[PDB]
């Protein structure tokens, strides 16, 4: 059975208990913490691509009101995010299983862009999700996994200074 684990879940949970925030810029900003996934149970000899996307966790615009994030009462259906391909893709199962798969180079933006960068809507809440795509073989297959621990709100600047301090402390 294909097993997918989050690496450093301890640390993600410290961000989640404050409500995590990720900066978006026009040029794109790398994530901290980095999503790192432990994968076992692949066919070491089969070929896979690792894809990352961001599900809109709800339809609401969020605002930091007097020290607390609060959703609005004007939600709308959210266009789904673009998919980032892990730059090691495509690769053998053995490649993916020898170390945590680290999405260190994805950049989060707020603007339609040259490509690579993933566009999010500022002040929306997102749940990172991966797709493991068995490629090249006769039988294509997809295993998907969500990481609730890694939920965040996309922001143009940090609102909660406890997040700012945690980001620096652990970077
Ligand atoms: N989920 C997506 S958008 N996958 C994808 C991305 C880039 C090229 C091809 C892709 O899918 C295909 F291989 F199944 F066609």
């Amino acid at each position: 059975e294909l097993r997918v684990g989050l690496e450093e879940s301890e640390l993600w949970l410290r961000f989640k208990e404050l409500t995590n925030e990720m900066i978006v810029t026009k040029n794109g900003r790398r994530m901290f913490p980095v999503l790192k996934v432990n994968v076992s149970g692949l066919d070491p000899n089969a070929m896979y691509s690792f894809l990352l996307d961001f599900v809109a966790a709800d339809n609401h615009r969020w605002k930091y009101v007097n020290g607390e994030w609060v959703p609005g009462g004007k939600p709308e259906p959210q266009a789904p995010s673009c998919v980032y391909i892990h730059p090691d893709s495509p690769n053998f199962g053995a490649h993916w299983m020898k170390a945590p798969v680290s999405f260190s180079k994805v950049k989060l933006t707020n603007k339609l862009n040259g490509g690579g960068q993933i566009m999010l809507n500022s002040l929306h809440k997102y749940e990172p999700r991966i797709h493991i795509v068995r490629v090249g073989g006769p039988q294509r297959m997809i295993t998907s996994h969500c990481f609730p621990e890694t939920q965040f709100i996309a922001v143009t600047a940090y609102q909660n200074e406890e997040i700012t301090a945690l980001k620096i402390k652990y970077n």
